[PDB]
């Protein structure tokens, strides 16, 4: 009714596969055993300055459990050692204490309603979503960098814990841009969300997640 509507694409089942891109940038500290950067504060910082460091890996295909709780590191002020969750099909290591995640795609209801999303954030986690918010409609490539006013801005200690409703169409494949930073210490990337009429919420975005072909046109 009064609730978000965002705009979402169209694709024949021939130019859809499963997944969500991700690429992963390094996030340095300023010095190794205030020794963590503060660089990803900085207002310019989500629309390039993320690249600055470089990358280091990538994958695709990413789908279903995609959130984690790393809360048992022991040591702050250095990096350390971990492992994606097997939804990221990622093999390596990354310094999981340290570094910055750009993950995108298509985000498909099983049904037409009121989606809720949850997003809780060490250190920082933005939202976009929508063809005019997060990217253009088969061109997520080229445009992924022109993401509009964030639909969850969420960020440690002070504003760790977000929330936003939209309104979907079960035929309509959503552009989803999320991105993730730790510059320090414990590691924390949850998203969920709530269906239509659905009081549990679910951190399962298996049969949600989808890759259309970047063929321009909007599709
Ligand atoms: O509490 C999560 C928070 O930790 C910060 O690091 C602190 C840590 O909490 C404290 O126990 C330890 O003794 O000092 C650390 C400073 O390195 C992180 O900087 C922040 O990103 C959060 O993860
Ligand atoms: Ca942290
Ligand atoms: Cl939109």
């Amino acid at each position: 009714a009064h609730y978000p509507r965002p705009e979402g694409c169209s694709s024949p089942p021939n130019a859809v596969s499963v997944g969500l891109h991700m690429d992963l940038y390094n996030y340095p500290y300023l010095y190794v055993k205030q020794c963590w950067n503060p660089e990803y504060q900085d207002p310019n910082f989500p629309r390039y300055g993320y690249k600055k460091y470089g990358s280091f890996g990538s994958s695709d295909h990413v789908n279903g459990k995609i959130s984690w709780d790393h809360n048992e590191f022991k040591e702050g002020c250095k990096p350390i050692m971990a492992r994606l969750p097997t939804a990221y099909n990622y093999p390596a290591k990354i310094t999981f204490s340290n570094f910055t995640m750009v993950l995108s795609g298509y985000f498909k209801p099983k049904s037409t309603g009121l989606y809720k999303f949850e997003i809780h954030a060490d250190d920082f986690i933005l939202f976009n979503f929508g063809s005019k918010n997060a990217f253009e409609c088969c061109n997520r490539e080229e445009s992924i960098d022109n993401f509009g006013p964030y639909v969850a801005y969420a960020m440690w200690p002070n504003e760790a814990d977000q929330e936003l409703e939209v309104y979907l169409f079960e035929d309509s494949y959503y552009p989803i841009r999320l991105f993730y930073n730790n510059r320090d210490y414990h590691s924390k990337f949850m998203v969920g969300f709530y269906p239509p009429n659905t009081e549990e919420i679910t951190y399962d975005f298996d049969g949600y997640l989808y890759m259309l072909d970047d063929t321009g046109n909007e599709c």
